[PDB]
């Protein structure tokens, strides 16, 4: 292996210089004013991005592969790359003098940028450190300042990745890596990165703490989810440009904080995402009223963690109900907030812009004036306390920044007029720019006998005065002269030289002066940094909250009460997003206690069973999360998941057994035609033992909707089974169905299709009767 | 109501006029270079197209509301309307002297203009005829010449309408109107259109023979769909530029001759339509190998026609055998011919345009040069015949017509050269337009002194000499002068007077005798009408048959056998769209005689059940059609029609009502999974009764596939049934499906999916055992 190095360009071999320690990654070289890339990267690039491959120089006697994009447009090529997992990292060249560098390595999970981001997209980066018996997780959401980590077992494992709706995961490099799907981004990481004991010294010195008992942590059994924590916060420090200093404390997350809900029941709720996988009529977008982005993202958070501990369920409560004579205010107020949630994040890995600084401040003023607007009585008024908090960070960016900044601090006019006393000084030879010249001009034309010279720039030359050839003999020796033209010929002047070398270095140090204030105040922002993430999430609650008051106060929601004691009651309630899909929706009630915990429905096909059980589970989702629901009243009792179950057939297997063995005298159970599938032998038999187990051995609140008239029987065999039904009507030859809960099996009214048959129907008559 | 005129203006009047008559269409008023549509019919369009509603004058003191299109544009609007059901009445002015005419009726059911249909587009109208207890249906194809009537019943009506797809539908305007879906656009006649009396006058006239009896009616039984080819005759006439002459003959349709389908069975097998209504793999598109248009359409139409007649069906095997030695050279001619049974149509309508004539020509020729290509033994013989007989519309073309023609005929450039001598002489005049010119502008340069001065044209006033007002001093008094300009000044002189009387006269007298030349050979034409319609027939017949022979040789289709006997034996026959989804798909037999009729599958879900059932219907379907199977062998009996059955549940019930009194021994039956609904009790029960009907009140070979184990016991009570299942395979602790028929019924193995369960699943295996 001899080389070059003249087989070789030295452009070429600094290249490869970054190239070799980015070796999985796109680089995108800067060159000039395009980003290219080179050789397999070329190759790569070209296939996925439809842009022209081609060819530029030699290496080792081959033609280099090559393929770019204009750097005007690189983000948007960016924002392609990272919708299909590809990490890029950013070769520019930096400086005073000149040093080819990395400054950024844009990854799926990383983002921070608005325009990588949809408005609503929830962006975050978990790592999987598997011990075997336990697993570790840590997740981080750059954009939200979220960073947590938990410990889990190897099965509950796909579960936890759906809930985190992760953009990328950080796995060991080890030969016991989890066997997983592939899935987002999957980026492996070099063992040692989740060393617990190395783990622990990084989590410590960001957070600046003795150890991590105060988070609820120490190696003695988390050991594992800490190396998962330090191998996130080092990834952040190697992808990041600056290592923010946003990510909010570290909390352990235990499984009894939430209702906790699998992978398939998130799904099958249709929660955040329809069983096609869009935005058409889910539970979120039909609840997404938030005038803010970072207030629609936290909603969707709301709505996949719904609370256990039943006091903070109650403490939103009391803010939504406080909140109904004052949302009409408060939602205007909010709707001409931007993005401070990213803007905050931006700042924290250096990544902001003149212009997002002008928005922080707008808005940070915007929300100084919530605090009229309205107040009240619970967790609002801590809510109220954060906003006038932050003031003192928007004036002094009042005083720091344009009103409107230009867009790239490099081109000047981004500090404030009146922030340094030199800088506007500096700035002010601008006028003496235009005026000298004026009183140049008309001091050259009357010298010279010519409206035909005026004084020019060009960036190569500077200032200088063109005579044509014809008039180029007319020119003193006072003039200097340089370059020669074909129709004219121009001259350089030591009294515009000193002129020039005026304005010129006034410009310099002008620019390298807001350069070096602008950085200032970012100095000063990043350590106010805590004020502006609490600024943010008060600013997010309070719009989930002022939409859950809207919704409740114009679709008619009431606050459910809890219990102490298992019970599900509702008062006549309602799907909530099929009552938006029907001009007319009629309302069921549901009634479930200790003694009566297994919900039979039996129905034709049209009948609205799936609604309704998907109605109760539903409610209950939403009953936890503070929001009120779709009914005239509610009273639940402790729950701990909801289980659902709604191709076939190894999957409805897969699914029952996890439910059969993981649900409690708390759970809810829903079960949807269990069955469907083999026979009406083995599948019976299934389905029977199926209910023999929520009613005895994991006593679950179960609604068992199943066309197995032969599990009718049950109420007649155990005290907590119920048979229910749904109404079909006559009307006009015609079967309508009016979708309302009764007592009992429906009967046998199959044979009464006869409304359209021809038989010899008897035979089906005589074969039921079947006693 | 007293009126103007003096209300309205009389531009505003001429269009009431026309729109009086066509008070039910919108109406194309041409306005300039627009089409404009006022008052109502601006308010619907405006709707309709999304373009913008405004207004134009006053009448009676109201704005007149308008909306319009413009012409270089209006085919692609037009092509909206109709697919919206609309009809549009083209307001044009004609003459010598201006009238406002309409011209033509653009109606959803009577086009043939190439920018108003799809490639593969077939495009029918039907007129129904209701008496009461008999139905005269007759529909006819503007593009294709078909011209069919038959008789039928009040409850088959739906039936047949499905099977001729039509475009719109004729009725008359009487209160026993047959109540129907709406559907296509629906247009009502009234009443008297359908007379049968009058009906028959119109036919005979219009084929100019005696009476109907050579067509196989006389007004005794089919006097109701006499009636009603009659008003179709006339709703052509009404519509239609030129009263077409191409309606080829008049059969009457029995019952007979095609194996019947209902609506539900040509939905349910996607023969030209998927259940999601698209193209979507349909049993069409995966045949679709042919070169021409009018080949995809005739193959549409023998997919919907299976034979009956086994003559009919050995004629179109012989044909395709023949051709799998000869296709490939056949099918590059076939690839480069237009569509011409489309320009037949548009001939015979007097639409057609100039390069339609080209087409024709060109591909008539190209059609000449298959006499050579293949020859072979059986109706190909006849088919060869037809190619040479064109050949003398080919060559009156080649001398009428340009190689390339004008796209407009009022351009002029369309009549070949020495076609016509007179033409030649009249076109000749045309250098002596530039050279007398440039021997005019250099006879007037050297005598007034002038190189500015260039013989110029204007369409206001013909053409002059212009000269600047300091040079208007110039020129001579043998100058005649006219409107005066800014710089110059343009003159005329009687001796280009006399040349612009002489080019001019030229222009239009060669322009109005290329009109009557080109209506002159197109005169001709539609006089050839019948060997033309007879080139188009011949042309796509063999392009279908040729496909067959394609598919046949590179799928390995088979040539089925026929039997007199009850009997479908196919020797592992596959499905032929699932077999290109798959990469590996599995063949099956399929034994049923008169001994062994029914057919009961039990299986699993992700067993191939519906698969290989509609893998039989439509071997079945293909066998009829001349087209081989695929299969390695098949022999089916005499078959009269295909049942299927795979929301609900009184649909489940209406579609098998039809089936159970309406299959015959000669019937083919598909049944999936009747029962879903309802319960087990009544389903079972149900399902029991029409198993118990198949076998014995209507002996149709049938395939049941269904759930229910409790049917596994009919061959153990009817010799003529049968339980056959499908495979399921252990593999690795995962199941698969190696999709194999299987004599038997599967036994019972869902409590084998403890391949993840978990219990306590002993008292599953406790309850089945059942006994
Ligand atoms: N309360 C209601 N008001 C109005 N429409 C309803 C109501 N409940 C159900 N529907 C409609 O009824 C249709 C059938 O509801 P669904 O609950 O799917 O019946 P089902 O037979 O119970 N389905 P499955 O759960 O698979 O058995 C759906 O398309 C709903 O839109
Ligand atoms: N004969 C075959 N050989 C190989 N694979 C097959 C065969 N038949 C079906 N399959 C595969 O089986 C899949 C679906 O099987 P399908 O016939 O829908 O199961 P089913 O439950 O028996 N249908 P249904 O009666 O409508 O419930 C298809 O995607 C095929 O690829």
């Amino acid at each position: 292996q001899s080389m070059s190095k003249s087989a070789v360009s030295p452009m070429m071999q600094q290249y490869l210089g970054i190239k070799a320690q980015h070796t999985d990654k796109l680089v995108f070289y800067r060159m000039g004013d395009f980003y290219e890339l080179f050789l397999d990267d070329a190759v790569e690039a070209a296939k996925l991005l439809d842009i022209t491959l081609t060819t530029r120089g030699q290496m080792d006697g081959v033609p280099i592969k090559m393929a770019g994009v204009p750097f005007h447009a690189a983000e948007q090529y960016l924002a392609r790359l990272v919708k299909l997992g590809k990490s890029v990292a950013i070769c520019e060249q930096v400086g005073e003098p000149v040093e080819r560098k990395v400054v950024r390595i844009v990854t799926p999970g990383t983002l921070t940028d608005s325009a990588l981001l949809e408005d609503k997209e929830t962006n975050r980066i978990v790592a999987v450190s598997p011990d075997k018996k336990y697993i570790g997780l840590a997740w981080a959401s750059l954009q939200s300042g979220e960073f947590k980590t938990k410990l889990t077992t190897a099965d509950k494992l796909n579960d936890e990745l759906a809930r985190l709706q992760a953009a990328e995961i950080l796995l060991p490099d080890s030969k016991n890596a989890p066997q997983l799907q592939t899935a987002s981004g999957v980026t492996r990481l070099n063992a040692w990165q989740f060393a617990a004991d190395a783990g622990e010294k990084l989590l410590t010195e960001y957070f600046g703490c003795q150890d991590l008992r105060g988070f609820g942590l120490d190696s003695k059994e988390h050991a594992v989810s800490i190396g998962a924590a330090g191998a996130l916060l080092n990834y952040i420090r190697l992808t990041q440009n600056l290592m923010p200093q946003h990510l909010d404390g570290l909390s352990l997350e235990t499984d009894s904080q939430y209702i906790g809900m699998d992978a398939a029941t998130r799904r099958n709720l249709e929660i955040t995402q329809t069983l096609s996988g869009k935005k058409t009529p889910t539970l979120f977008s039909i609840l997404d009223g938030c005038a803010t982005h970072m207030g629609s993202r936290l909603l969707a958070l709301w709505l996949h963690h719904p609370l256990r501990n039943r006091a903070h369920i109650r403490a939103r409560q009391e803010a939504v109900t406080a909140l109904e004579s004052q949302y009409e205010p408060l939602q205007c107020h909010l709707k001409s907030i931007a993005d401070i949630e990213r803007i905050a994040a931006r700042i924290a890995v250096g990544n902001a812009r003149p212009r997002d600084l002008a928005s922080l401040r707008d808005s940070l003023f915007e929300l100084a004036q919530i605090d009229l607007s309205a107040t009240g009585s619970s967790l609002l008024e801590t809510l109220k306390a954060v906003f006038p908090e932050t003031l003192p960070v928007a004036e002094t960016l009042k005083a720091a920044v344009m009103p409107e900044p230009s867009v790239w601090l490099k081109d000047g006019n981004v500090i404030n007029h009146g922030f340094h006393p030199e800088l506007d000084e500096l700035r002010r030879i601008q006028n003496h720019g235009d005026e000298f010249l004026l009183d140049l001009e008309a001091k050259e034309r009357e010298r010279t006998g010519l409206s035909t010279l005026k004084v020019e720039f060009n960036r190569v030359h500077g200032f200088y005065i063109e005579l044509s050839k014809t008039q180029a003999e007319q020119a003193p020796a006072d003039y200097q002269r340089r370059q020669t033209l074909k129709n004219a010929e121009r001259f350089i002047t030591p009294e515009l030289k000193a002129f020039e070398d005026k304005v010129l270095t006034a410009q310099d140090q002008a620019l390298a002066l807001e350069k070096q204030l602008f950085d200032g105040v970012l100095k000063n922002l990043r350590t106010a940094l805590p004020q502006l993430q609490k600024a943010a999430k008060a600013a997010a609650a309070l719009d989930v909250l002022s939409t859950f008051s809207a919704l409740a106060k114009e679709r008619n929601f009431v606050r459910p009460e809890f219990a102490d004691y298992p019970v599900v009651h509702i008062e006549n309630g309602r799907h909530p997003v099929v009552e938006q899909q029907v001009r007319h929706f009629t309302a069921n009630h549901t009634d479930l206690d200790h003694k009566h915990r297994l919900m039979l429905l039996t129905g034709p096909n049209m009948g609205g069973k799936s609604t309704y059980m998907r109605q109760v589970a539903l409610i209950v989702l939403l009953a936890h999360t503070g929001c009120f629901v779709p009914a005239d009243a509610a009273t639940i009792g402790p729950v701990d998941q909801i289980f659902t179950r709604i191709s076939t057939f190894m999957v409805e297997m897969s699914e029952t057994a996890y439910i059969l063995h993981h649900a409690t005298e708390q759970s809810i159970v829903l079960m949807d035609e269990v069955g469907r599938g083999t026979s009406t032998f083995d599948g019976l038999a299934l389905a029977h033992a199926i209910a023999e187990h929520l009613l005895q051995k994991n006593k679950s609140f179960s609604l068992f909707a199943t066309h197995y008239f032969e599990l009718t029987y049950l109420p007649e065999a155990h005290a907590a089974a119920v048979n229910m039904h749904l109404s079909a009507l006559e009307q006009g030859r015609d079967i309508v169905f009016l979708h309302q809960i009764q007592p009992g099996p429906a009967g046998k009214s199959y044979g009464i299709a006869v409304a359209k048959l021809a038989g010899l129907p008897v035979r089906a008559l005589k074969a039921a009767q079947k006693h």
